[PDB]
C-alpha cells in the first residue's frame, strides 16, 4: 500500500557526490546511505539516522527536501530532491587535510578554516580537524568532532578586526596608506592602558606600518579620528553581531556590544579585536567585502535544488551589501599588502611574511587574542585564539581566507612561534598554482 520516496543525494558545486542513497535489502527492502569521501565535508553534510532520516548536518535541516513524501495507492511518491552545496571537493579536500595536520604540527586544540568565493562569497571550503565519519555509528565517535565550529563557535578575533578600522578610516577621508604617523609605545584611552606587542618610543610608522606591524596604539590613534559612532556603524555594515543566513544548522551570531551599552574601554578594545566575538565565517565574510571592492555578499553554500525530473533551481542570491567604496577597497588591499611583505633589515617587514607567496599580490592580517579564563572571569595571559585571514590576490581577488586555531604550542606548520600565516601560504599558493594563475616596489610601514 506504501509507496516510498527515494532520498535525494547532496552533491557539491560539479555535482561530485558526498551522499547518495541505494537500495539494499534486510521489514525486508532496506536504503543505504552511502558517504563515499567519509569525512569530507561531513562537518557540512552530517549524516543520518536508522531511520534512513537525517539525524545532523544537513541532512537533517534539509530533511524535508532530501526525503521527499511517500506516496499511496493515488496519491504519487514525491521523491527527494539533490542538493548542489557550492563546495568544491578538490579544494575542501585538500584544505581539510591541512587543517588536520596544522592541528597536528601547532598543538592547537581545534583548527578550522573558510575559503570563500572572492567576488560571489559562495563556500568553496569549510573544515575543521578532527571531524566524524558518517559512514559509522555516531556514538562510537565521542572522541570526533561532530559539528561545524566555522559557523557555531564564535571567538575574539583579536587584530585580524583591524579591517574594520583600515576601511573606516581611509573611507571617511581620515588618513591614507603614506600618511607618517606618530606612535607612541603606549596611550591612555578611556580610562585604559594600551601598549604596543613590542617597546619603543615614537615610532614614525606610516599608516600601511601601523596595520602591517600591528601597532595597537596606532590603531587606536586613527580610530579616534574615526569616532565611536562612524566606528560602529563600520561593524554592522561588515556584518558582525549578525547571522549571515549562510544555510547550516547552529549558525551562532556572535556577540557586538551595542554601542548605547559601551563602558569607558570599549573604544579601546574593539578596533583590536577584543571585546567581540565572531565565527570564523562572519570573520572571512569581512575580507570578502574587502576583496569585492567593497561590497559584501552573504556567504551561501547551497547553490541550487535538482527536482526529481531534473530541472535545476539556482538558489536565489542574497542582496549586495556596500561597504565601502571600491576605491577604498583597493586602497586596503594593497595596505594588507604589507603584512606579509618581507625585509632582511627588519625595519619593513610586516608581521606575517610567511604568508606571502612570491610571484603573487598575497594581502592579509595576522591575529591574537587573548581567551575568558572560565575561573576568574577574567583573561587568561597566556592562552590565545590565533588567527589570519587574507586576500588571492590583492590585484585580481579569487579567493577569501580565513583561518583560526585556539591555543597552539606552535607555527601551523611546526616552528617555534604561534602564527596561522603558514597555513594561509599552502593554502592560497595551492589555490593559485592549480588554476595556474599567471605571476611592484617595497612598501613603506616605517619612515625615517
Ligand atoms: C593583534 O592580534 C594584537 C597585536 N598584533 C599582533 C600581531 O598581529 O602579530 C600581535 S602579536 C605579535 C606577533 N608575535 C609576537 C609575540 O610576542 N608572540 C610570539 C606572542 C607579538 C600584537 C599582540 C593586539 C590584539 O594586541
Ligand atoms: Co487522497
Ligand atoms: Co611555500
Amino acid at each position: 500500500d506504501v509507496q516510498p520516496a527515494a532520498r535525494g543525494s547532496i552533491v557539491d558545486r560539479n555535482n561530485d557526490r558526498l551522499a547518495f542513497t541505494i537500495e539494499a535489502r534486510a521489514a525486508e527492502r532496506q536504503d543505504l546511505r552511502q558517504y563515499p569521501g567519509g569525512s569530507l565535508a561531513a562537518n557540512v553534510v552530517g549524516g543520518i539516522d536508522w531511520d534512513g532520516h537525517g539525524l545532523l548536518g544537513l541532512e537533517d535541516s534539509l530533511d524535508a527536501v532530501l526525503a521527499g513524501t511517500d506516496g499511496s495507492v493515488r496519491h504519487k511518491a514525491v521523491h527527494g530532491s539533490t542538493v548542489v552545496l557550492t563546495l568544491d571537493n578538490d579544494i575542501q579536500f585538500y584544505v581539510q587535510q591541512q587543517v588536520q595536520q596544522a592541528k597536528n604540527l601547532s598543538g592547537a586544540h581545534n583548527v578550522s578554516a573558510v575559503v570563500l568565493d572572492a567576488k560571489t562569497g559562495e563556500v568553496l571550503a569549510m573544515a575543521n580537524d578532527n571531524t566524524f565519519d558518517p559512514s559509522q555509528d555516531i556514538g562510537r565517535q565521542g572522541d570526533k568532532q561532530l559539528g561545524n565550529p566555522a559557523v557555531s563557535s564564535p571567538f575574539e578575533p583579536g587584530s585580524v578586526n583591524k579591517i574594520v578600522a583600515a576601511s573606516a578610516v581611509i573611507e571617511h577621508g581620515l588618513s591614507s596608506p603614506d600618511e607618517v604617523l606618530q606612535v607612541p609605545g603606549s596611550i591612555q584611552m578611556g580610562g585604559v592602558t594600551v601598549h604596543d606587542a613590542w617597546e619603543h618610543g615614537v615610532m614614525p610608522y606610516t599608516t600601511t606600518g601601523v596595520f602591517g606591524k600591528s601597532s595597537n596604539v596606532g590603531t587606536l590613534m586613527l580610530s579616534q579620528r574615526v569616532g565611536p559612532e562612524r566606528y560602529y556603524d563600520m561593524l554592522r555594515k561588515f556584518g558582525l553581531g549578525q547571522r549571515t543566513g549562510v544555510g547550516l544548522p547552529g549558525e551562532s551570531a556572535g556577540l557586538v556590544p551595542p554601542i548605547d551599552q559601551w563602558s569607558g574601554s570599549t573604544f579601546a578594545n574593539l578596533p583590536i579585536g577584543q571585546g567581540l566575538s565572531m565565527t570564523l565565517l562572519q570573520m572571512t565574510g569581512m575580507y570578502q567585502a574587502i576583496a569585492n571592492d567593497g561590497v559584501r555578499v552573504p556567504p551561501r553554500i547551497i547553490k541550487a535544488t535538482v527536482a526529481p525530473d531534473g530541472s535545476r533551481t539556482e538558489e536565489p542570491r542574497p542582496d549586495d551589501i556596500r561597504v565601502v567604496s571600491a576605491q577604498t577597497a583597493q586602497t586596503v588591499r594593497q595596505m594588507l599588502r604589507a603584512v606579509v611583505q618581507r625585509d632582511p633589515m627588519g625595519y619593513q617587514q610586516g608581521t606575517g611574511p610567511t604568508a606571502g607567496v612570491p610571484g603573487y599580490q598575497m594581502a592579509g592580517k595576522t591575529g591574537t587574542a587573548q581567551q575568558i579564563n572560565p575561573g576568574c572571569g577574567c583573561y587568561f595571559d597566556d592562552v590565545y585564539w590565533i588567527t589570519f585571514a587574507g586576500i588571492a590576490t590583492a590585484d585580481n581577488p579569487r579567493y577569501v581566507i580565513g583561518i583560526m586555531l585556539d591555543n597552539p604550542a606552535r607555527n601551523s606548520d611546526g616552528a617555534p612561534g604561534h602564527s596561522a600565516a603558514p597555513l594561509f601560504h599552502n593554502i592560497a599558493g595551492w589555490l593559485m598554482q592549480r588554476e595556474n594563475v599567471p605571476l611592484g616596489p617595497p612598501l613603506v610601514l616605517q619612515a625615517t
